[PDB]
Protein backbone atom coordinates (compact mmCIF):
# COMPACT_ATOMS: atom_id res chain seq x y z
CA UNK A 1 0.00 0.00 0.00
CA UNK A 2 3.18 2.32 0.00
CA UNK A 3 3.67 3.62 -3.52
CA UNK A 4 7.05 4.54 -5.33
CA UNK A 5 7.61 7.41 -7.85
CA UNK A 6 9.93 5.44 -10.27
CA UNK A 7 11.67 7.92 -12.29
CA UNK A 8 13.71 7.56 -16.31
CA UNK A 9 15.36 9.72 -18.44
CA UNK A 10 17.73 8.99 -21.12
CA UNK A 11 19.31 10.71 -23.50
CA UNK A 12 22.40 11.02 -26.65
CA UNK A 13 25.67 13.15 -25.99
CA UNK A 14 20.03 15.75 -27.36
CA UNK A 15 17.36 14.04 -25.11
CA UNK A 16 15.96 10.75 -26.04
CA UNK A 17 13.30 9.45 -23.47
CA UNK A 18 11.33 9.73 -20.43
CA UNK A 19 9.21 7.99 -18.07
CA UNK A 20 6.96 8.87 -14.91
CA UNK A 21 5.43 6.20 -12.94
CA UNK A 22 4.19 5.63 -9.61
CA UNK A 23 3.29 1.79 -8.38
CA UNK A 24 3.24 -0.28 -5.52
CA UNK A 25 6.36 -1.84 -4.33
CA UNK A 26 6.29 -5.07 -5.39
CA UNK A 27 5.46 -3.72 -9.08
CA UNK A 28 9.70 -2.51 -8.77
CA UNK A 29 11.90 -5.34 -11.11
CA UNK A 30 8.49 -4.72 -13.73
CA UNK A 31 8.34 -1.17 -13.81
CA UNK A 32 12.20 -0.79 -13.80
CA UNK A 33 12.46 -3.06 -16.53
CA UNK A 34 9.87 -1.71 -18.58
CA UNK A 35 11.56 1.96 -18.32
CA UNK A 36 15.03 0.26 -19.25
CA UNK A 37 13.12 -1.17 -22.45
CA UNK A 38 11.58 1.66 -23.01
CA UNK A 39 15.27 4.02 -23.23
CA UNK A 40 16.66 1.40 -25.05
CA UNK A 41 14.82 1.50 -28.50
CA UNK A 42 13.32 4.85 -28.96
CA UNK A 43 13.26 5.92 -32.89
CA UNK A 44 15.19 9.35 -32.18
CA UNK A 45 18.34 7.01 -30.85
CA UNK A 46 19.92 4.56 -28.65
CA UNK A 47 20.90 6.53 -25.61
CA UNK A 48 24.65 6.99 -24.36
CA UNK A 49 23.33 8.13 -21.15
CA UNK A 50 20.02 6.70 -18.79
CA UNK A 51 19.27 7.56 -15.13
CA UNK A 52 16.43 5.31 -13.40
CA UNK A 53 15.71 6.20 -9.81
CA UNK A 54 12.93 5.54 -7.40
CA UNK A 55 11.68 6.78 -4.12
CA UNK A 56 9.16 6.41 -1.66
CA UNK A 57 6.22 8.90 -1.75
CA UNK A 58 4.96 10.18 1.69
CA UNK A 59 2.31 12.56 0.53
CA UNK A 60 -1.15 10.59 -0.18
CA UNK A 61 -2.67 10.08 -3.35
CA UNK A 62 -5.47 11.42 -5.11
CA UNK A 63 -7.26 9.75 -7.67
CA UNK A 64 -9.11 11.30 -10.27
CA UNK A 65 -10.47 10.84 -14.28
CA UNK A 66 -9.05 11.28 -17.25
CA UNK A 67 -9.60 14.79 -19.10
CA UNK A 68 -12.83 14.33 -21.80
CA UNK A 69 -11.43 13.58 -24.86
CA UNK A 70 -12.21 14.85 -28.03
CA UNK A 71 -10.28 14.13 -31.62
CA UNK A 72 -10.07 16.21 -34.52
CA UNK A 73 -8.96 15.18 -37.76
CA UNK A 74 -7.19 17.77 -39.92
CA UNK A 75 -5.39 17.64 -43.25
CA UNK A 76 -2.09 19.09 -42.70
CA UNK A 77 0.39 20.95 -39.63
CA UNK A 78 -0.56 24.00 -40.31
CA UNK A 79 -3.96 23.62 -39.93
CA UNK A 80 -3.74 21.74 -36.69
CA UNK A 81 -1.85 24.51 -35.36
CA UNK A 82 -4.25 27.43 -35.93
CA UNK A 83 -6.68 24.76 -34.81
CA UNK A 84 -4.91 25.06 -31.75
CA UNK A 85 -4.59 28.64 -31.20
CA UNK A 86 -7.97 28.78 -31.44
CA UNK A 87 -8.86 26.31 -28.51
CA UNK A 88 -6.31 28.12 -26.30
CA UNK A 89 -8.06 31.32 -26.86
CA UNK A 90 -11.79 29.96 -26.06
CA UNK A 91 -9.89 28.20 -23.15
CA UNK A 92 -8.82 31.76 -22.14
CA UNK A 93 -5.58 32.66 -23.19
CA UNK A 94 -5.42 36.13 -24.74
CA UNK A 95 -4.35 35.84 -28.62
CA UNK A 96 -1.52 37.99 -27.37
CA UNK A 97 -0.12 35.64 -25.02
CA UNK A 98 -0.30 32.61 -27.25
CA UNK A 99 1.63 34.83 -30.36
CA UNK A 100 4.51 35.45 -27.80
CA UNK A 101 4.33 31.91 -26.43
CA UNK A 102 4.59 30.59 -29.86
CA UNK A 103 7.52 33.24 -30.93
CA UNK A 104 9.45 31.41 -28.11
CA UNK A 105 8.77 27.82 -28.93
CA UNK A 106 11.31 27.33 -31.77
CA UNK A 107 14.03 28.48 -28.85
CA UNK A 108 12.50 26.42 -26.19
CA UNK A 109 13.12 23.00 -28.51
CA UNK A 110 15.81 22.11 -26.70
CA UNK A 111 14.21 21.90 -23.11
CA UNK A 112 14.14 18.73 -21.56
CA UNK A 113 10.60 19.11 -19.70
CA UNK A 114 7.68 21.65 -19.70
CA UNK A 115 8.16 25.18 -20.09
CA UNK A 116 5.71 27.25 -17.76
CA UNK A 117 4.38 31.19 -19.58
CA UNK A 118 3.12 33.64 -17.82
CA UNK A 119 -0.52 35.32 -18.91
CA UNK A 120 0.51 38.13 -16.49
CA UNK A 121 4.01 38.97 -18.26
CA UNK A 122 3.78 37.67 -21.42
CA UNK A 123 6.90 35.71 -20.92
CA UNK A 124 8.24 32.12 -20.15
CA UNK A 125 7.69 32.05 -15.70
CA UNK A 126 10.16 28.83 -15.06
CA UNK A 127 14.24 29.17 -14.42
CA UNK A 128 14.50 25.95 -15.27
CA UNK A 129 15.76 26.85 -18.67
CA UNK A 130 16.97 23.62 -20.75
CA UNK A 131 16.02 21.82 -17.95
CA UNK A 132 12.37 22.03 -17.90
CA UNK A 133 9.74 21.48 -15.16
CA UNK A 134 9.09 17.74 -14.73
CA UNK A 135 5.53 16.61 -13.85
CA UNK A 136 6.00 13.32 -12.03
CA UNK A 137 3.99 10.91 -9.64
CA UNK A 138 1.62 10.21 -11.81
CA UNK A 139 0.61 7.30 -13.48
CA UNK A 140 -2.70 5.23 -14.77
CA UNK A 141 -3.34 1.73 -13.78
CA UNK A 142 -3.04 -0.33 -17.70
CA UNK A 143 -6.04 -2.33 -17.14
CA UNK A 144 -8.36 0.56 -16.14
CA UNK A 145 -6.57 2.75 -19.29
CA UNK A 146 -7.46 0.12 -22.00
CA UNK A 147 -11.47 -0.05 -20.76
CA UNK A 148 -11.13 3.90 -20.56
CA UNK A 149 -9.94 3.33 -24.86
CA UNK A 150 -11.75 0.57 -25.27
CA UNK A 151 -15.16 2.48 -24.28
CA UNK A 152 -13.30 5.93 -26.12
CA UNK A 153 -12.88 4.11 -29.52
CA UNK A 154 -9.09 5.54 -28.96
CA UNK A 155 -5.97 3.37 -29.58
CA UNK A 156 -4.78 1.75 -26.15
CA UNK A 157 -1.30 3.49 -27.25
CA UNK A 158 0.89 4.00 -24.30
CA UNK A 159 1.91 7.14 -25.14
CA UNK A 160 -1.40 8.59 -25.10
CA UNK A 161 -2.37 6.78 -21.52
CA UNK A 162 1.12 8.87 -20.22
CA UNK A 163 0.28 12.31 -22.27
CA UNK A 164 -3.40 12.64 -20.93
CA UNK A 165 -2.33 11.41 -17.53
CA UNK A 166 0.06 14.52 -17.28
CA UNK A 167 -2.94 16.54 -19.06
CA UNK A 168 -5.10 15.60 -16.24
CA UNK A 169 -2.78 15.65 -13.59
CA UNK A 170 -1.84 19.15 -14.95
CA UNK A 171 -5.23 20.73 -15.94
CA UNK A 172 -6.38 19.83 -12.59
CA UNK A 173 -4.39 22.51 -10.90
CA UNK A 174 -5.90 25.68 -10.31
CA UNK A 175 -3.22 28.06 -11.75
CA UNK A 176 -3.28 26.11 -15.23
CA UNK A 177 -5.23 27.33 -17.63
CA UNK A 178 -4.43 25.67 -20.66
CA UNK A 179 -1.27 23.13 -21.82
CA UNK A 180 -0.25 23.00 -25.59
CA UNK A 181 1.82 20.02 -26.97
CA UNK A 182 2.77 18.25 -29.34
CA UNK A 183 5.53 15.15 -29.76
CA UNK A 184 9.47 16.00 -30.29
CA UNK A 185 9.16 11.96 -32.25
CA UNK A 186 9.83 12.77 -35.61
CA UNK A 187 7.31 9.94 -35.86
CA UNK A 188 4.60 10.73 -34.37
CA UNK A 189 2.94 14.44 -35.51
CA UNK A 190 -0.78 14.13 -33.06
CA UNK A 191 -0.54 16.35 -30.30
CA UNK A 192 -2.96 18.35 -28.15
CA UNK A 193 -4.31 21.97 -26.69
CA UNK A 194 -5.82 20.70 -22.80
CA UNK A 195 -7.53 22.51 -19.88
CA UNK A 196 -10.56 22.72 -18.10
CA UNK A 197 -13.99 23.50 -20.23
CA UNK A 198 -12.67 21.86 -23.79
CA UNK A 199 -10.68 18.89 -21.99
CA UNK A 200 -8.02 17.04 -23.56
CA UNK A 201 -8.03 17.86 -27.47
CA UNK A 202 -6.46 15.61 -29.78
CA UNK A 203 -4.94 17.51 -33.05
CA UNK A 204 -3.83 14.83 -35.44
CA UNK A 205 -1.32 16.96 -37.17
CA UNK A 206 0.88 19.33 -35.11
CA UNK A 207 3.81 19.11 -37.51
CA UNK A 208 5.41 17.36 -40.15
CA UNK A 209 6.64 13.75 -40.13
CA UNK A 210 10.60 13.86 -39.67
CA UNK A 211 10.94 17.14 -37.63
CA UNK A 212 12.10 16.41 -33.90
CA UNK A 213 11.12 19.77 -32.89
CA UNK A 214 8.71 19.48 -30.46
CA UNK A 215 6.97 21.30 -27.21
CA UNK A 216 5.55 21.30 -23.80
CA UNK A 217 3.80 24.36 -22.53
CA UNK A 218 1.59 25.17 -19.60
CA UNK A 219 -0.01 28.75 -19.40
CA UNK A 220 -0.16 29.93 -15.75
CA UNK A 221 -3.12 32.46 -14.55
CA UNK A 222 -2.17 31.85 -10.40
CA UNK A 223 -1.46 34.03 -7.27
CA UNK A 224 1.57 31.92 -6.46
CA UNK A 225 5.89 32.32 -7.15
CA UNK A 226 6.65 29.63 -9.36
CA UNK A 227 8.81 27.63 -7.41
CA UNK A 228 5.46 26.66 -5.22
CA UNK A 229 4.17 25.59 -8.49
CA UNK A 230 6.91 23.76 -9.71
CA UNK A 231 6.51 22.19 -6.58
CA UNK A 232 2.76 21.50 -6.87
CA UNK A 233 3.82 19.48 -10.39
CA UNK A 234 6.43 17.45 -9.18
CA UNK A 235 5.28 16.50 -5.69
CA UNK A 236 1.58 15.65 -6.08
CA UNK A 237 0.59 12.15 -6.44
CA UNK A 238 -2.07 11.55 -9.29
CA UNK A 239 -3.61 7.97 -10.13
CA UNK A 240 -6.11 8.02 -13.11
CA UNK A 241 -9.04 5.85 -12.74
CA UNK A 242 -11.82 6.58 -15.00
CA UNK A 243 -15.29 5.43 -14.45
CA UNK A 244 -18.29 4.95 -17.20
CA UNK A 245 -21.54 6.93 -16.25
O1 LIG B 1 -3.03 12.14 -27.72
C1 LIG B 1 -2.07 11.55 -28.27
O2 LIG B 1 -2.22 10.90 -29.32
C2 LIG B 1 -0.70 11.64 -27.63
C3 LIG B 1 0.01 12.94 -28.02
C4 LIG B 1 1.14 13.28 -27.05
C5 LIG B 1 2.51 13.20 -27.69
C6 LIG B 1 3.62 13.20 -26.62
C7 LIG B 1 4.74 12.24 -27.01
O3 LIG B 1 4.54 11.00 -26.98
O4 LIG B 1 5.84 12.74 -27.32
Amino acid sequence: ETFYSVRMRASMNKHISGGERLIPFHEMKHTVNALLEKGLSHSRGKPDFMQIQFEEVHESIKTIQPLPVHTNEVSCPEEGQKLARLLLEKEGVSRDVIEKAYEQIPEWSDVRGAVLFDIHTGKRMDQTKEKGVRVSRMDWPDANFEKWALHSHVPAHSRIKEALALASKVSRHPAVVAELCWSDDPDYITGYVAGKKMGYQRITAMKEYGTEEGCRVFFIDGSNDVNTYIHDLEKQPILIEWEED
